[PDB]
């Protein structure tokens, strides 16, 4: 079972990053299994839906009362040393937010790191059917 676990927001870095202070330590995290457009493309800078993107993550995460972790069953971080996981902001999950709203799509699934890939994926389904920002 996935279990959820308190952080307390540091600073959103991008749509698809925030730092939070996990255990009394200060970590960088990556939101698992969505790519969203990004403002810090390494080749290419800011993307476009990246400003929107980033917006989005940041005012989620700024604005909530209560946000929690909740890793996955594999690799709990990348080769960046980055924390791998489903952010909550007061119960909703930011990385689902991001793809109902149109502003992210399903990453390329690593397993055993895949527990909500059907979840996402159905609302990114929807979201292109609203034919969405990512998707208009």
């Amino acid at each position: 079972k996935l279990h959820k676990e308190p952080a307390t927001l540091i600073k959103a870095i991008d749509g698809d990053t925030v730092k939070l202070m996990y255990k009394g330590q200060p970590m960088t995290f990556r939101l698992l299994l969505v790519d969203t457009p990004e403002t810090k493309h390494p080749k290419k800078g800011v993307e476009k839906y990246g400003p929107e993107a980033s917006a989005f993550t940041k005012k989620m995460v700024e604005n909530a009362k209560k946000i929690e972790v909740e890793f996955d069953k594999g690799q709990r971080t990348d080769k960046y040393g980055r924390g791998l996981a489903y952010i909550y902001a007061d119960g909703k999950m930011v990385n689902e937010a991001l793809v109902r709203q149109g502003l992210a799509k399903v990453a390329y699934v690593y397993k055993p790191n895949n527990t909500h890939e059907q979840l996402l994926r159905k609302s990114e389904a929807q979201a292109k059917k609203e034919k969405l920002n990512i998707w208009s």
